[PDB]
C-alpha cells in the first residue's frame, strides 16, 4: 500500500480533531493508501523526530500540520533527501518557504476570511429585515463578545466583522465590545449586564466571534424576553445550528474540515502516486496554496447540515 505520513500539531485541538478524522476517512476510501497518523503534541521539535520516523518507512508523501510555522524550511529539507511532497496544512508555511521546494503546497485559509464571511452574513440578513433597525437610521447598532485578548482569531474576527459591513456600505456603532473568553458562560453573564443597562432597548445585533458565547447570548436574551434580537456566531457547532434550526440562532460560519482534509488528503496522494498534484480534481492550487472557504449557515443551507 501506497504509504502517507500525517502529523498533526496537537490531537487535543477540535478544528484539527475535525480534519484528522476526516483525512482518517478519506483514506479509508482510497484502497491502496496506508495512512500514518501522529499527535506532535504542540511540540514542533516532537513533530521533526515523528518525520524521521515517517521517512525512515517509506513514506510517498508527508501532509504536515506544523506546531511552528517557521519550522517548513526544516521540514522541506527532511523531505527532499528521497525527494518525498509535502503539502502542509492549516498552519501556513512562509511564501520563501513554499517556494523552496518545487513538492511543497499548503492547504488552508486566513482566519480573517471567517469574520469577513461572518460580516457578509449579517449584511444578508440585515437588508432582508428592514425590522432589525429598530432606530431607523441605517446603521448596526451591535454589541460584540470578543474571544481571548490577542488570540489570532479573536482580533482577525473582531476587526473583519466590522469592516466588511462598512466595505459593503453598512454603517456601525458599537454600543458595547467585550471579551468573554470564548465562553459560554462568560458570554451569558455578559450579555445579561448590557440587557440591564441602559442599552438594552437600543441593540440591534449581537455579533460573538464563536458560537459559545453565541449561545450564551442567546440565553440572556431568553431570560430578558428579547429573543427578537439577532445574534450571530462562528464554528457552525452542531448545538448551535440546533438553534439556527429552532430560529434562536440567525447565523453562523464553518470553518470547512471536510474540504481541508479532502484537499490535503486529494494533493497528498495524487503527489504520492507522482501525478500532478491536482490532477482527477478540481482543487485551485494557486502559487502552491490552495484556499478553503469558510461558509456563512442559515436557513438557506442549514439542509446540509
Ligand atoms: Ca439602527
Ligand atoms: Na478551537
Ligand atoms: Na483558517
Ligand atoms: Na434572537
Amino acid at each position: 500500500d501506497t504509504r502517507i505520513g500525517v502529523t498533526i500539531y496537537k490531537y487535543d485541538d477540535n478544528f484539527m480533531s475535525v480534519v484528522r478524522k476526516a483525512i482518517e476517512q478519506d483514506a479509508k476510501a482510497a484502497p491502496d493508501v496506508q495512512l500514518l497518523m501522529n499527535d506532535s503534541q504542540n511540540d514542533q521539535s516532537k513533530q521533526n523526530d515523528q518525520i524521521d520516523v515517517l521517512l525512515a518507512k517509506g513514506v510517498k508523501a508527508l501532509a504536515i500540520n506544523l506546531v511552528d510555522p517557521a519550522a517548513a524550511g526544516t521540514v522541506i529539507e527532511k523531505a527532499r533527501g528521497q525527494n518525498v511532497p509535502v503539502v502542509f496544512f492549516n498552519k501556513e508555511p512562509s511564501r520563501k518557504a513554499l517556494d523552496s521546494y518545487d513538492k511543497a503546497y499548503y492547504v488552508g485559509t486566513d482566519s480573517k476570511e471567517s469574520g469577513i464571511i461572518q460580516g457578509d452574513l449579517i449584511a444578508k440578513h440585515w437588508a432582508a429585515n428592514q425590522g432589525w433597525d429598530l432606530n431607523k437610521d441605517g446603521q448596526i447598532q451591535f454589541v460584540l463578545l470578543k474571544g481571548e485578548p490577542g488570540h489570532p482569531d479573536a482580533e482577525a474576527r473582531t476587526t473583519y466583522v466590522i469592516k466588511e459591513l462598512n466595505d459593503k456600505g453598512i454603517k456601525t456603532e458599537q454600543l458595547q465590545l467585550d471579551t468573554a473568553m470564548w465562553d459560554t458562560a462568560q458570554a451569558k453573564d455578559k450579555m445579561d449586564a448590557w440587557l440591564s443597562g441602559p442599552n438594552a432597548n437600543k441593540i440591534e445585533v449581537v455579533i460573538a466571534n464563536n458560537d459559545a458565547m453565541a449561545m450564551g447570548a442567546v440565553e440572556a436574551l431568553k431570560a430578558h424576553n428579547k429573543s427578537s434580537i439577532p445574534v450571530f456566531g462562528v464554528d457552525a457547532l452542531p448545538e448551535a445550528l440546533a438553534l439556527v434550526k429552532s430560529g434562536a440562532l440567525a447565523g453562523t460560519v464553518l470553518n470547512d474540515a471536510n474540504n481541508q482534509a479532502k484537499a490535503t488528503f486529494d494533493l497528498a496522494k495524487n503527489l504520492a502516486d507522482g501525478k500532478g498534484a491536482a490532477d482527477g480534481t478540481n482543487w485551485k492550487i494557486d502559487n502552491k496554496v490552495v484556499r478553503v472557504p469558510y461558509v456563512g449557515v442559515d436557513k438557506d443551507n442549514l439542509a446540509e447540515f
